[PDB]
């Protein structure tokens, strides 16, 4: 009656952390490669097409944040039921979340469609860029329910230890999107709106395979039928308590990036942002693996929590920080050692602009934040795992909006540090947040020990 | 005896066989669809005359296929039944008879249609560059009619013994080669639209070389193919024609209805109504591909089960195919409807786009529903062919196209004022009736097979 995923999920915590993290790293890497490739294809379309994507980008990220949020809340809730050997509960959560995906998906479409014109012109943007952005938006807003469905389906798979198929769904969608991208944009001559359709079709195909696994093969651990589903305010509250703050964390990180951009303006001007933009884009080499471990950390800590096994929860939590820290250590040492070569690609590539002198400096300072990220992110993943999303959000706000923005701001304004002060501030702010996160996580775990006793 | 994987499939679990014999056909057809799409792009770049020439020739091409595919299904179903009946000698005999028939039929098609193709096109189409090109295009493929019939018979033999994979391979190789040769003949060699006929013919010939090689040289099929001790049989010929002949007539019945349904849209949507449903027809030919795969699988499996005299196994296979086809079509139909305006755009890049586009969007939110009903009728028809009663399949086709669909579309136009919108409804309603009556007929036929 038990699948390989569930065996893995409830087994040795260390094996579970590693083997559930790896597929997600691969899946997110392909997603990253798509994002990277699409940005290159769009940049060959001219200024108005680039602006159109820019107008819609925050809206798109808002949809993803909402979709991924519901997915994490789903994954966490299921993992805790499964850890508690409450299969009926796990089944009931799965059905609940799928219905919520439809509700949220349609809600996004109905709300955003009549509001995108006004929103896009609030930028002061006008002409073709706005009209292209509207046409681009209507394509993805139409498949809003597909986006949420795919994320929920992914959450269900992760939550029951099936990170393998969660990965496959991601590689399927993103992989097809990579292939379809230059075909729709250039070969078929659709232009920037072609990238919109390339994404949409890729998500539909992904949805078909997910729906096939969930409703036709029905070879998931959880049983998804319309008669184990007893409508539950409690389940709904459980999912939302992790889902909503998860989306709000994104917004928090979003607003923080905007503030850091303004700080970089004061520090080094318009090209100061260019150095900053290139800087954190590079660090994603390190962020991507940590994101993968966060998903596994959430499900493993959740499984241990439902099992009422605080020691196993503690072991998984601490082991995840340990492994992520070692992974980052290599990544950061690597980026530092080949900073002239990494900066080179971008900076040379556009021969007319040159900012390598500062990017190279930035690549010898900023990446250091990557070795302290695991402390905040595993703690956050663990909070999501035990179903306490508000704590995850509070930590994220403290790190991003208060510490990073605060330290970057102060160094630029009250010191000689200058543009380099932005990188120092972020690292120092991260250092303090890492300490707060780790102590809080361990504090929360140890309080559970007391409670179980 | 030394059997093959395909034979083991036919004699084993019907659900497994339905799946393993239907999927390869869809894949083969999907590559054919890729070829067709690419060819349409090259042809449309040659100008309106070349584009109109293809439209004029296309019914002639369908006429050859109707005869070729007809003999193929008659061949495949007969082989499948005798394999189920453990009648190896009969299976060998069907194969040899069909191969000889392919020569006779192919030659006869060329002999009779070639001198009558010049008079046929002009009497209804006057002239133009398009008329001249369409005639030249027809003469090329009419000349290679034997190759076309031989390929379908060879394909029929492969499917009939459960080797759908090699049938798929033959289809993929031919279309894949046609994909490469197509722009070479059209552009590089500067033959124009007629170049596409050369590329297709050459691809078909190469396909025949693979098939001939498998059947005559390597001879690694389950069936034995040899003229040694060959004895012509009326029983074998009747067994082939009782499915093969009505199969050809069914396609004739569909085309006769299509000529009517295209003119009903004239009284409904004007002359634009012609290109209106011609477009709709093209989209749905894409939509029915999985159904066609299910049907060919159904014929073989129900055929084998009939040969085994296992009615329960026959019934399982038949209902299971409907089950899968129904599920697949729901996904197809939802896609086509929920994402419809996009689909119409890819066929309407011409002047006065809106009326040809915007009507067909409406058709795309309504007409696709028929694909949901179709498997109940089509698997029934495929089951009729499987048991060797092709005339019942023909009767069902006539009732659907010539009676229900034309009848309903007619009355919707002549007695209602919905016009074009009613035409789609008329076809869908007529499709509903035929699917239910058909499924009911099949269910009674199976119930009778259990008696005596
Ligand atoms: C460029 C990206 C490469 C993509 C292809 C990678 C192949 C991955 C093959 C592994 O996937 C196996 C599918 O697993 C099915 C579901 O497994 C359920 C959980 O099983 C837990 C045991 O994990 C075994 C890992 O191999
Ligand atoms: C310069 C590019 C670097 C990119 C980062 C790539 C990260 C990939 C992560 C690879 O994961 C390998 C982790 O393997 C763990 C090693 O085995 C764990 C041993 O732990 C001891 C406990 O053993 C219990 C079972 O694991
Ligand atoms: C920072 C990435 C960590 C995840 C990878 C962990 C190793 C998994 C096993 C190997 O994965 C291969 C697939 O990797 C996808 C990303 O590839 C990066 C290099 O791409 C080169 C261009 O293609
Ligand atoms: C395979 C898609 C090709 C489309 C090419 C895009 C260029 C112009 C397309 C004009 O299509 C008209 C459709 O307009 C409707 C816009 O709705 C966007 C979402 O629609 C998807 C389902 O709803
Ligand atoms: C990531 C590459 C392919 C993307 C599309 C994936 C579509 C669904 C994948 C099919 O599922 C494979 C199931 O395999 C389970 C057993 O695999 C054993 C391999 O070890
Ligand atoms: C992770 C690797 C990504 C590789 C690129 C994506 C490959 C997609 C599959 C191949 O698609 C073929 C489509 O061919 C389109 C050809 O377009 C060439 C003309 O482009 C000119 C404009 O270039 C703008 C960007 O510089
Ligand atoms: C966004 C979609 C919401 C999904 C809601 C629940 C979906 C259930 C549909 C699948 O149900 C499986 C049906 O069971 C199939 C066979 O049932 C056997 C009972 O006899
Ligand atoms: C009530 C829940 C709503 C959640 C909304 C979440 C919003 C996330 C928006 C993310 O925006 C990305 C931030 O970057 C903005 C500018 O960056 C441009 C880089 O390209
Ligand atoms: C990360 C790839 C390293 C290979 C490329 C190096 C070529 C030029 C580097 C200049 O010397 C680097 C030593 O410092
Ligand atoms: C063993 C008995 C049969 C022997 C072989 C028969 C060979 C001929 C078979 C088909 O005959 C058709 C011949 O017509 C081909 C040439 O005519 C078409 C010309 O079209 C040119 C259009 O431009
Ligand atoms: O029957 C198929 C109908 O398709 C319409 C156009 O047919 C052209 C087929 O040509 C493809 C190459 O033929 C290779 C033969 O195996
Ligand atoms: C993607 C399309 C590529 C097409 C390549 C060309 C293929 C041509 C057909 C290949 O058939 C392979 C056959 O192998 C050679 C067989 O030689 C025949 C001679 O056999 C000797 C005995 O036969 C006597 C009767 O011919
Ligand atoms: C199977 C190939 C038969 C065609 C051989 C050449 C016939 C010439 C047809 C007329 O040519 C059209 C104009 O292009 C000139 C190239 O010759
Ligand atoms: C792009 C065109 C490639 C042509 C390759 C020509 C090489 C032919 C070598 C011999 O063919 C290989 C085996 O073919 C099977 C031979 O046995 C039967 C001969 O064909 C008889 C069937 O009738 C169909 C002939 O067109
Ligand atoms: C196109 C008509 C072909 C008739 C079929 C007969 C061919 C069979 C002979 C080929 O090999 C036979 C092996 O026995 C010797
Ligand atoms: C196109 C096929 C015509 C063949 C008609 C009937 C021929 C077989 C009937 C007689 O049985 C033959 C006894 O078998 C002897 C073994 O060798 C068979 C070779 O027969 C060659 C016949 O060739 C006729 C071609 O015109
Ligand atoms: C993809 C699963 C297909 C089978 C689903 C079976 C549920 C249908 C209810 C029972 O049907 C009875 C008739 O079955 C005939 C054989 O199938
Ligand atoms: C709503 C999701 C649709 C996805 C595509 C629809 C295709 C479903 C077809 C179901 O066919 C099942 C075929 O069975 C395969 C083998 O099953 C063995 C199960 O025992
Ligand atoms: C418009 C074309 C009509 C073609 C012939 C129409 C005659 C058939 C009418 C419908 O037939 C219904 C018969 O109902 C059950 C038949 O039972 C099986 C008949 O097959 C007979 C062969 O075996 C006889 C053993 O009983
Ligand atoms: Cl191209
Ligand atoms: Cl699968």
């Amino acid at each position: 009656k038990t699948t390989k995923g569930v065996q893995l999920l409830r087994g040795d915590p260390k094996k579970a952390i590693v083997r559930l993290s790896i597929p997600m790293m691969i899946g997110m890497s392909v997603q990253t490669l798509y994002n990277l490739a699409d940005g290159i294809w769009v940049s060959g379309l001219g200024p108005e097409s680039l602006a159109a994507v820019g107008l819609f980008f925050p809206v798109f990220m808002g949809i993803i944040a909402l979709a991924a949020g519901l997915g994490v809340g789903t994954s966490s809730a299921i993992a805790r039921r499964i850890g508690a050997r409450d299969k009926e509960g796990a089944d009931n959560v799965a059905v609940h979340s799928l219905i919520l995906s439809l509700i949220l998906g349609v809600t996004i479409t109905i709300t955003m469609l009549p509001a995108i014109d006004s929103l896009f012109r609030s930028m002061g943007a006008k002409g073709e860029a706005v009209e292209l952005a509207i046409e681009y938006a209507r394509v993805l807003l139409a498949g809003a329910f597909i986006i949420v469905f795919n994320n929920v389906g992914n959450g269900i798979l992760r939550g029951e230890g099936d990170a393998n198929r969660a990965m496959l769904a991601m590689v399927l969608g993103s992989g097809l999107n990579i292939v379809l991208d230059p075909i729709f944009i250039y070969t078929l001559g659709f232009g920037v709106v072609g990238a919109a359709y390339a994404t949409l079709l890729s998500m539909v195909v992904t949805s078909l395979f997910i729906a096939y696994w969930l409703f036709v093969k029905r070879d998931t651990y959880v049983d998804i039928t319309l008669r184990d589903f007893s409508p539950s305010r409690e389940i709904l509250k459980d999912i939302l308590r992790v889902g909503l703050p998860s989306s709000l964390s994104q917004l928090s990180m979003s607003i923080a990036m905007f503030f850091l951009n303004s700080v970089a303006i004061t520090a080094g001007g318009e090209n100061g942002v260019a150095v900053f933009t290139s800087a954190w884009r590079i660090t994603m080499l390190g962020i991507v693996p940590i994101l993968g471990m966060a998903t596994a950390t959430t499900s493993v800590t959740g499984a241990a929590y439902g099992e009422r096994n605080v020691e196993k929860l503690e072991t998984a939590y601490l082991y995840a920080i340990k492994i992520a820290f070692m992974i980052e250590l290599a990544v950061v040492a690597f980026i530092m050692l080949f900073a002239p070569q990494v900066a080179y690609l971008f900076t040379y590539s556009e021969s007319a602009q040159v900012i390598k002198g500062d990017l190279i400096s930035a690549l010898r300072t900023l990446p250091v934040f990557l070795v302290l990220t695991p402390f905040g992110m595993m703690t956050s993943a663990m909070f999501q795992g035990i179903g306490e999303g508000e704590k995850s959000l509070i930590l994220t706000i403290f790190r991003t909006l208060v510490m990073q923005v605060g330290f970057a701001y102060i160094f630029v304004h009250y010191t000689t540090l200058g543009l380099r002060g932005v990188w120092i501030g972020i690292v120092i702010g991260n250092m303090v947040a890492a300490i707060v996160g780790f102590l809080w996580g361990r504090m929360r775990i140890s309080a559970l020990k007391k409670t179980s006793a």
